[PDB]
């Protein structure tokens, strides 16, 4: 159920009634779109302001609702890049304090810094848990859990099946990354789907894979 756009740059595919994956090329990058009864919520926006705008615009039109909220899963350019777009449209950009301080330190506008280690948000009907499992791909990476769907957005912490290595480890803690992955496996013992930061949606298996990439 791939609804692409004008250019193939942006693309969304349904995971269920209310959860879609968004993917933009910048190397393809995933996030979620949550159709809740109070607006659209993005897990992660995009590479930059341009693609973040195109994304918001494409979902607002399709779903007939405003993007009200974004969850930023770490402060790297590809995740925080459209932050200026979010703040200036009045889109709440949720992040941990650490993601925000990293965003600030890298010259970006700051997201809210409102997420704790475990934070439980509700958007209309939609329950979203954010989970900081520890350092991994970055020091600040969080996962997002949709407890009504048992869906985990692992973000960059989680490598797709097709990832044969760890990608960008310049900011990674390859020693803590295994434990952080394990922390996810323990918190979420029954996962229906996992969305890696890049690549094709999988299950629990993507976390086992990522563990293996770390040996
Ligand atoms: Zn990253």
């Amino acid at each position: 159920t791939v609804i692409k756009n004008e250019t193939g740059t942006i693309s969304i595919s349904q995971l269920n009634k209310n959860v879609w994956v968004h993917t933009e090329l910048g190397v393809p990058s995933n996030g979620l779109v949550l159709n809740t009864s109070k607006g659209l919520v993005l897990v992660d926006s995009s590479w930059d302001d341009k693609l973040t705008k195109e994304l918001i615009e494409m979902v607002e039109k399709k779903f007939q609702k405003r993007v009200t909220d974004v969850i930023i899963t770490h402060a790297h350019a590809d995740h925080i890049g459209g932050i200026k777009t979010l703040k200036e449209r009045g889109i709440k950009a949720h992040s941990t304090a650490l993601t925000a301080e990293l965003a600030k330190k890298n010259g970006y506008e700051e997201p809210l810094g409102d997420l704790q280690t475990v934070t439980n948000l509700k958007f209309g009907n939609m329950k979203v848990e954010t989970f900081y499992p520890g350092k991994g791909h970055t020091e600040d990476n969080i996962v997002v859990w949709l407890p009504q769907y048992n869906i985990l957005v692992g973000g960059d912490l989680v490598k797709s099946t097709s990832a044969k290595d760890l990608g960008n480890v310049a900011d990674a803690y390859v020693n803590e990354w295994s434990t952080s992955i394990e922390n996810v496996l323990k918190r979420y013992r029954n996962i229906n789907a996992v969305v890696p930061g890049h690549g094709e949606v999988g299950d629990k298996g993507l976390l086992l894979h990522t563990l293996d990439l770390l040996k």
